[PDB]
């Protein structure tokens, strides 16, 4: 869920949200190709798709 | 045509500049899912494209 931080408004996560990082740090949560668009309603598979 | 809410610079929205929301109102513009493409430009729609 994302919500304000200074308000709480509990959202499901966007695609567009997001930002890639040139580098993984040990708290970020493992995530893999299937889960992500569990966690992601919004991912696009192109692999799929295509 | 999203403009700044400060002044006028109209431009054809952007799926990427929009989000999901838990509660629809009546003020909200009733639309389906042909219309994404004309409302928005930038919308695809995955399920006929697969
Ligand atoms: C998320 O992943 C990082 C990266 O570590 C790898 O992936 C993990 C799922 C696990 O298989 C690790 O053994 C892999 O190396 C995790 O960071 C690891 O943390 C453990 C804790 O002791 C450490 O032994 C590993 O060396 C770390 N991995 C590194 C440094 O590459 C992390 O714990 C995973 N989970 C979360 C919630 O971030
Ligand atoms: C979009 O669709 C909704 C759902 O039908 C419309 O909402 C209705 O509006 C009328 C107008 O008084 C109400 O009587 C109904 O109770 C509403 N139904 C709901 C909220 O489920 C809405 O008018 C349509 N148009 C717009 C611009 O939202």
């Amino acid at each position: 869920f994302v919500s304000s931080r200074r308000m709480f408004e509990p959202r499901k996560p966007t695609v567009s949200d997001f930002v890639q990082i040139e580098s993984c740090v040990v708290t970020y949560v493992n995530l893999t190709r299937d889960q992500l668009p569990d966690v992601i309603p919004d991912y696009i598979d192109v692999n799929k798709t295509r």
